[PDB]
């Protein structure tokens, strides 16, 4: 029961991959030691390859049947449209993968006769046939990261055309499923501001609080056939139409369990059996598997009044302390029960007794002050990661600008504020790019957003305290001060002085320019402007930024 055999042949990349952080004339302005900063490239594709091959056994109880039965009753009320070939088009990214029988992501966009009556052919080989293996490719991706190296994350996905079908199969159903089955569980239906709302109101409803996450090691290697025809059967729950459930039955047959592996360059690398990471169901698919296994393993360990919080593979668990070493006792149960669901730990999980040292998603909450003195939960990160992308981003355009998504999802952060706008807002003024819209991935969905509307989005998701937060933690302000003398970071005083004068030049541009020096840079000015709400905040269409999750699912808002 092998997650994948291999071939010998080799994941080979589709252009040229760099390794080392470019440099360009603005990189020393942002980080000295270049040497920590590096991107993953399919020249380590071969270690993940080891990494993520291994048996799977897999033994489940009555916790495990009794949870699924659970799950499914809640599945039941689901009512799931299909969706037409042109709305499942226009959620295709303009740079998505273009298909091997002659058409792109362009094509589907515009609805070009070509590629729609190719996506047609498609889905009427998925209705009438429900046993061939669909084709994958499988691609090391280009990540980056700072030192202390990782190998490459391996991507597998079927052809453009399928991936549209799977939009119209699916797409309605990923999208509201999981609130569904899972409730306030069900991690990506919130913003940051909310996730932190749900953690703390949660840490407050137990009497004696303790908490910890769990990291399951390469969770998509664990997921077992059983587990992704588990999936299928709370899909098949849905209220769907009858072409809805016979693509659910073909696409999970013939792509979803497992298939053929072929590179860059048309060769056979080898068959996955485990979860492909690039298919519309890996974010929906992870969360229900996790939660079930969790929410099972959490009973077997007998864990009182358990409350969990899941974003795929991501998990965090909330409940009633038995002491510390009861706790510890208890732990060792659940991760017991998670290895015998095929679930097993990278890192042990910890007990932990205050919120504010319980980290998941990458993220733990912190406290601040707001303008009148009160005390403000938000949630905050290492900035090890965003600051090392941001340094080649610096110089080089991606086809995702992390620092544009860690200013929206991290906006009331000490680094966020202080660097991350700072030094780009200073870049996108001197090459007159305020106005140009860029792409960015919010909970794995791709948005094209202009850099002069982030005054506007951060209201509208944070409130108007994100703007005037100060007096932030201790132990933020110097894990933020490490961060900086570990890369070579200018320190905090530094960006300050640069803040007032890249406030001052957005001022000077006036119109929606001076909104972002007024609003995002207030915190670096002595006699600060009273920050009042903006009247363009309540039109921008914000519906579906938080609804849920599209990890490796190619989609576009
Ligand atoms: C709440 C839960 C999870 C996170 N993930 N971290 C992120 N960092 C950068 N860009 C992002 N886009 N979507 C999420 C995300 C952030 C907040």
């Amino acid at each position: 029961h092998m997650s994948y055999t291999w071939t010998g042949a080799l994941i080979t990349p589709c252009a040229a991959e760099e390794s080392k952080l470019p440099i360009n004339a603005l990189s020393n302005s942002l980080l000295r030691h270049h040497n920590m900063v590096y991107a993953t490239t399919s020249r380590s594709a071969g270690l993940r390859q080891k990494k993520v091959t291994f048996d799977r056994l897999q033994v489940l109880d009555d916790h495990y049947r009794d949870v699924l039965k659970e799950m499914k009753a809640k599945a039941s009320t689901v009512k799931a449209k299909l969706l037409s070939v042109e709305e499942a088009c226009k959620l295709t990214p303009p740079h998505s993968a273009k298909s091997k029988f002659g058409y792109g992501a362009k094509d589907v966009r515009n609805l070009s006769s070509k590629a729609v009556n190719h996506i047609h052919s498609v889905w009427k080989d998925l209705l009438e046939d429900t046993v061939t293996p669909i084709d994958t490719t499988i691609m090391a991706k280009n990540e980056v990261f700072c030192v202390q190296r990782k190998p490459a994350r391996l991507i597998v996905f079927p052809d453009l055309g399928v991936r549209v079908c799977e939009k119209m199969a699916l797409y309605d159903v990923v999208s509201t499923l999981p609130q569904v089955v899972m409730g306030s569980s069900y991690g990506f239906q919130y913003s940051p501001g909310q996730r932190v709302e749900f953690l703390v109101n949660t840490w407050k409803s137990k009497k004696n609080p303790m908490g910890f996450s769990y990291d399951t090691r390469c969770f998509d290697s664990t997921v077992t056939e059983n587990d992704i025809r588990v999936e299928e059967s709370i899909y098949q729950c849905c209220d769907l139409a009858p072409e809805a459930r016979q693509a659910i039955k073909s696409l999970t047959e013939r792509l979803y369990i497992g298939g053929p592996l072929t590179n860059s360059k048309g060769q056979n690398c080898g068959y996955r059996r485990c979860r492909a990471s690039g298919v519309l169901t890996t974010s929906c698919g992870n969360t229900l598997t996790c939660y079930l296994k969790a929410s099972a393993a959490c009973r077997a360990a007998k864990l009182q009044d358990c409350t969990m919080l899941v974003n795929g593979d991501d998990l965090v668990v909330i409940c009633e302390s038995a002491g510390t070493q009861e706790d510890a006792a208890s732990l060792r149960v659940f991760t017991e029960a998670m290895t015998r669901y095929s679930a097993p730990p990278g890192d042990p999980p910890q007990p932990e007794y205050d919120l504010e040292l319980i980290t998941s998603c990458s993220s733990n909450v912190s406290v601040a002050h707001d303008a009148s003195g009160k005390r403000v939960y938000y949630l905050t990160r290492d900035p090890t990661t965003p600051l090392a992308r941001a340094a080649w981003e610096t110089a080089r355009h991606t086809p995702v600008n992390s620092w544009l998504g860690n200013i929206i999802m991290y906006a009331p952060t000490l680094w966020a504020r202080m660097i991350l706008m700072t030094h780009f807002f200073s870049i996108l003024l001197a090459q007159e790019q305020l106005e140009k819209a860029l792409d960015c991935q919010i909970y794995g969905a791709c948005y094209s957003i202009e850099p002069l509307d982030l005054p506007q989005i951060i209201e509208r998701l944070h409130g108007l305290s994100a703007f005037s937060l100060h007096s932030y933690s201790p132990g933020e302000i110097n894990r933020v001060a490490s961060c900086l003398r570990k890369l070579g970071v200018p320190p905090l005083r530094v960006w300050r002085h640069r803040a007032r004068s890249v406030r001052a030049r957005l001022l000077s541009q006036g119109g929606r320019a001076a909104t972002c020096g007024k609003y995002l840079f207030n915190w670096a000015v002595k006699t600060k402007l009273k920050l009042t709400p903006i009247p363009a905040a309540s039109r921008l269409d914000l519906s579906g930024w938080f609804v849920a999750g599209y990890s490796g699912g190619d989609i576009y808002h």
